[PDB]
Order: C-alpha cells, then sequence, then structure tokens
C-alpha cells in the first residue's frame, strides 16, 4: 500500500467541500454518473478504431448499488477505466487548474452545484461520503484500488478483490447522517431529476 499527498489545491478543495454549509448534497450522484458516462464514451470511441479493446467486456452500462448493511453506495461502470499513472498523478495534475478556478468562482458567488463545470465533480463525493474507494481496471494496466478519507492523503494498492474486466467502481462509505442515499425512492428521484438523459443504461439495484 502506497500513501500519497494530494496536490495542495485538491486538499484545499476537499476541505471546502467537507466544511462548507451546503444542503443540496444530492448533486454528487449526477457528477459520478457523468464521470462514468464520459468513461463509457471514451471506450466506445477507442473501440471503433480497435475492436479488441472490448475483449474485456462489450456491455457499456452503469449500475447503482446501495448496501444498507455496509452503509455504501457504489457506482459501477464498464467504461475505459484508469491506469495507475492516471490515479496517482495525471488526473489530479490536470484537475489543479479547474480546482483553482472553482474555488475562485465560489468566492465570486457561484455555488457548489457548479463544480462539474470545473472538471472536479468527482470530489463532490465528499459531500456525502466519509471515505471513497475507487476500484478501476484499464485495458493497459492492472486493477487498482484508490482510497481517501480526505485529511490530505490518499492510498493506492493493487486490488486483489474480484476482477472487473474493465471499468471503474466508486464506493461511497456514507456519512452517518447521509443514509437517505441508500433509499430506492431517493436514488430514483435524483437520477430522474439530474441524469435522465444519460446515454447508457443505468440500473438501480435493490436490496435483498
Ligand atoms: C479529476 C478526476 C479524478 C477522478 N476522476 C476524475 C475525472 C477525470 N476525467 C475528466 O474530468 C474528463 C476528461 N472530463 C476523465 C474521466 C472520465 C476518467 C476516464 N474516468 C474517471 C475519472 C474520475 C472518476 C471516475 C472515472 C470513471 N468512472 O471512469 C478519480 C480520481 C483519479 C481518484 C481523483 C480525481 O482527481
Amino acid at each position: 500500500v502506497e500513501t500519497f499527498a494530494f496536490q495542495a489545491e485538491i486538499a484545499q478543495l476537499m476541505s471546502l467541500i467537507i466544511n462548507t454549509f451546503y444542503s443540496n448534497k444530492e448533486i454528487f450522484l449526477r457528477e459520478l454518473i457523468s464521470n462514468s458516462s464520459d468513461a463509457l464514451d471514451k471506450i466506445r470511441y477507442e473501440s471503433l478504431t480497435d475492436p479488441s479493446k472490448l475483449d474485456s467486456g462489450k456491455e457499456l452500462h452503469i449500475n447503482l448499488i446501495p448496501n444498507k448493511q455496509d452503509r455504501t453506495l457504489t457506482i459501477v461502470d464498464t467504461g475505459i477505466g484508469m491506469t495507475k499513472a492516471d490515479l496517482i498523478n495525471n488526473l489530479g495534475t490536470i484537475a489543479k487548474s479547474g480546482t483553482k478556478a472553482f474555488m475562485e468562482a465560489l468566492q465570486a458567488g457561484a455555488d457548489i452545484s457548479m463544480i462539474g463545470q470545473f472538471g472536479v465533480g468527482f470530489y463532490s463525493a465528499y459531500l456525502v461520503a466519509e471515505k471513497v474507494t475507487v476500484i478501476t481496471k484499464h485495458n493497459d494496466d492492472e486493477q487498482y484500488a484508490w482510497e481517501s478519507s480526505a485529511g490530505g492523503s490518499f492510498t493506492v494498492r493493487t486490488d486483489t478483490g474480484e476482477p472487473m474486466g474493465r471499468g471503474t467502481k466508486v464506493i461511497l462509505h456514507l456519512k452517518e447522517d447521509q443514509t437517505e442515499y441508500l433509499e430506492e425512492r431517493r436514488i430514483k428521484e435524483i437520477v430522474k431529476k439530474h441524469s435522465q438523459f444519460i446515454g447508457y443504461p443505468i440500473t438501480l439495484f435493490v436490496e435483498k
């Protein structure tokens, strides 16, 4: 298990997201679904030039899986996935500028729901999650688990759990007071409001 410091700008953003009073937390789900959709767009595009990129799975979809026993909501996609370099360095490097602009825009009167316009919508997960785990598999690399409970650090390790084939799972370990996001009616409501036109099937799993 390797431990890394977040880019300073990203630690600042995470603290802002955790500390700012902002009741409209439900927008986190749209941002995660958007990342999944963009990841699915990318593998679809790449597979046109190279059909073998779907050898790791032809199905292009998004699953939403609540688990009340574990107090987790997982967003699963069969998109392009992320390499180790993406997880550790590359996406966060790119996200530095967006992070800075967002925080500047908030100082000027924007609100937290506009986060996705700055390319850092992933971090909205911390509106509702105390810990986020990202399990991901890209065709060119092994399966990795990224994890952070904020506090300025994240970890990456090779994942020895069930092989995914290709794609990304974002596991939200929900805060004690955010369990409404495990309720079928609540998730259905948010998906219809903010994510009704996503171009891949979204399956909301129900609890046994
Ligand atoms: C930024 C950012 C970040 C993450 N994703 C993105 C978002 C980075 N990104 C974009 O902002 C695009 C260019 N608008 C490319 C996406 C789509 C990429 C391939 N897949 C993806 C990425 C993210 C989340 C889910 C998925 C996922 N579910 O696959 C996750 C992590 C690297 C742990 C931290 C972080 O800074």
